[PDB]
């Protein structure tokens, strides 16, 4: 097993196989241990989840302070945080899976090259190189700052992003809510009218796939 695993990809490969809570430590620096939920199971595992919806019980209409910190419960809906996912993407190059589930059908969307810039950036999104089935939604957002209602389409549609004008992806709006981009949408495979059950965001080395 390695001491301080920096991500949920060398927390796995230690062996440990079941979904859930682990302790993962940026830069690999003990005095930078980090609560993740692992999804060890999707595509062969190692993915830390930095976004679950799932029931709409968590609040995400939250401010800049609560989007870079993060929020919520890593065992129900959460959001991890933007200077966690910066410094996460800063130890490599990591890819990004989405996977949504709605009324039965499944979706997933899959980026070769994901990363967050620093607070400098407004936590620039950076997303190439996708495959998968859900449609590439996230090309829309790539090279856009995050926005909340504080720092407009999150006060236009009460919810937060890498917003441009507005949305193709808005997994961090309202929950069953089906006006018009104000919903849970991925609009390539739902539209704007449809709010979307379950929603992860996730991500793991992109060499992971042949490591
Ligand atoms: F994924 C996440 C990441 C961060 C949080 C909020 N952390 C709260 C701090 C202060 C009191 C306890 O920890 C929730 C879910």
């Amino acid at each position: 097993s390695m001491p301080f695993p920096k991500d949920c990809s060398q927390a796995m490969l230690n062996g440990d196989t079941t979904s859930g809570l682990y302790t993962i430590y940026l830069n690999g620096d003990k005095a930078q241990a980090l609560e993740v939920f692992c999804d060890m199971t999707s595509d062969g595992g190692g993915w830390i989840v930095f976004l679950r919806r799932k029931n709409g019980r968590e609040n995400f209409y939250q401010n800049w302070k609560a989007y870079a910190a993060g929020f919520g419960d890593r065992r129900e809906e959460f959001w991890l945080g933007l200077d966690n996912l910066n410094k996460i993407t800063a130890q490599g190059q990591y890819e990004l899976r989405v996977d949504l589930r709605d009324h039965g059908e499944t979706a997933f969307a899959v980026y070769d090259k994901f990363s967050v810039g620093d607070a400098k950036t407004r936590y620039k999104l950076k997303v190439e190189g996708y495959s998968g089935t859900a449609g590439d939604s996230m090309a829309y957002h790539n090279g856009r700052s995050f926005s909340t209602f504080d720092k407009n389409c999150a006060l236009s549609y009460k919810g937060a992003f890498w917003y441009r004008n507005c949305h193709r992806v808005n997994l961090m709006g309202r929950y069953g809510d089906n006006n018009h981009s104000q919903g849970v949408n991925w609009f390539h495979w739902k539209g704007h009218e449809h709010s979307i059950q379950f929603a992860e965001m996730k991500l793991r080395p992109s060499n992971f796939r042949n490591l």
